[PDB]
DNA sequence: CAGTAG
DNA sequence: CGGCCTTACTG
DNA sequence: GCCG
């Protein structure tokens, strides 16, 4: 759990007003920073203690420092009247710190503003139409339902698709912000034909609600479960060969940081990790290189030289 | 392409 | 100094 | 932001 809480509570609000107003590196900075303080093991006390851990430098410790001494960080005195807004703003999917920013020019400041006069891309109007909704991270009880919502729709074409829930799910979390399912078959080519149709189904029977983003074998859309006292959900499918099995599953479950770590691992190593596989010989890109067999999770940590990690242990 | 997202 | 993951969808 |  924990330790500086007093610390990370602080430098969260500045690595988000830096996030929404566009300076994504630094806000990276700062989260990674958070991600370190908290993941660690007992409470900072030291300016040059903060230092030697990676991922904070002069300047973090520094304010962690003022937040030790002071209880207080000067900064957040200072940030931006224009960060709520932006924050309100780009919570809307489909939007991000640009189009919060247009708008935020245009004069908008409230959601009635961008419901009444903001030019809304149809991803956006949907995301507007259900923000309350996924602003609410689900019970993990309600997310299997969802899995088995999608597992029993596409088992009814055959019977032989294997469906696994994904992302925070399969991290083993108490609660979902949406459902990802992946999709594939061992026969490695039943699994082909098959997305189109089972969109339909699950929109036939009224559990697809509207679709967001909508590829050959990536779908982004929204869900709700039949019945009274039940919410608007995202959810998430992906379909594919089962050749590229434990490459999807190992990018599905996350976490995104946590790929990001492993994939900037696999760079260093003259390697390219994907969903779709962990290539070798690769010439930074510029030269594909030999995609490396791994038939389980296991086998991609193997060749990075890594001991496996399981899903739960996978938040960075 | 830029923006957004997983 | 200059990357900071990689691929995919939208229009 | 940090780090090589
Ligand atoms: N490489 C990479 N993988 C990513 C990224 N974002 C997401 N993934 C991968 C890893 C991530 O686990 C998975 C699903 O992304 P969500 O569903 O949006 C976030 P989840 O972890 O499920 O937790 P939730 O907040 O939903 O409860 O796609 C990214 O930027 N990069
Ligand atoms: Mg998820
Ligand atoms: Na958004
Ligand atoms: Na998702
Ligand atoms: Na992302």
């Amino acid at each position: 759990t924990n330790h500086n809480l007093h610390i990370t509570e602080k430098l969260e609000v500045l690595a988000k007003a830096y996030s929404v107003q566009g300076d994504k590196w630094r806000a990276l900075g700062y989260a990674k920073a958070i991600n370190a303080l908290k993941s660690f093991h007992k409470p900072v006390t030291s300016y040059q203690e903060a230092c030697s851990i990676p991922g904070i430098g002069k300047r973090m410790a520094e304010k962690i420092i003022e937040i030790l001494e002071s209880g207080h960080l000067r900064k957040l005195d200072h940030i931006s009247e224009s960060v709520p807004v932006l924050e309100l703003f780009s919570n809307i999917w489909g939007a991000g710190t640009k189009t919060a920013q247009m708008w935020y020019q245009q004069g908008f400041r409230s959601l009635e503003d961008i419901r009444s006069q903001a030019s809304l891309t149809t991803q956006q109007a949907i995301g507007l139409k259900h923000y309350s909704d996924f602003l609410e991270r689900m019970p993990r009880e309600e997310a299997t339902e969802i899995e088995q919502t999608v597992q029993k729709a596409a088992q009814a074409f055959n019977s032989g698709l294997l469906c696994v829930a994904c992302g925070s799910y399969r991290r083993g979390k108490a609660t979902c912000g949406d459902v990802d399912v992946l999709i594939t078959h061992p026969d490695g080519r039943s699994h082909r034909g098959i997305f189109s149709r089972l969109l339909d189904s699950l929109r036939q029977e009224g559990f697809l609600t509207d679709d967001l983003v909508k590829g050959e074998t990536k779908y982004l859309g929204v869900c709700r479960l039949p019945g009274p006292g039940r919410r608007h959900r995202r959810l998430d499918i992906i379909v594919v060969p089962y050749s590229e099995f434990a490459c999807a599953l190992l990018y599905f479950t996350g976490s995104a940081h946590f790929n990001r770590s492993m994939r900037a691992l696999a760079k260093t190593k003259g390697m390219s990790l994907s969903e779709h596989a962990l290539s070798t010989a690769v010439v930074r890109k510029v030269g594909p290189g030999r995609v490396l067999p791994t038939p389980t999770e296991k086998d991609v940590f193997r060749l990075l030289g890594l001991p496996y990690r399981e899903p739960a242990e996978r938040d960075w």
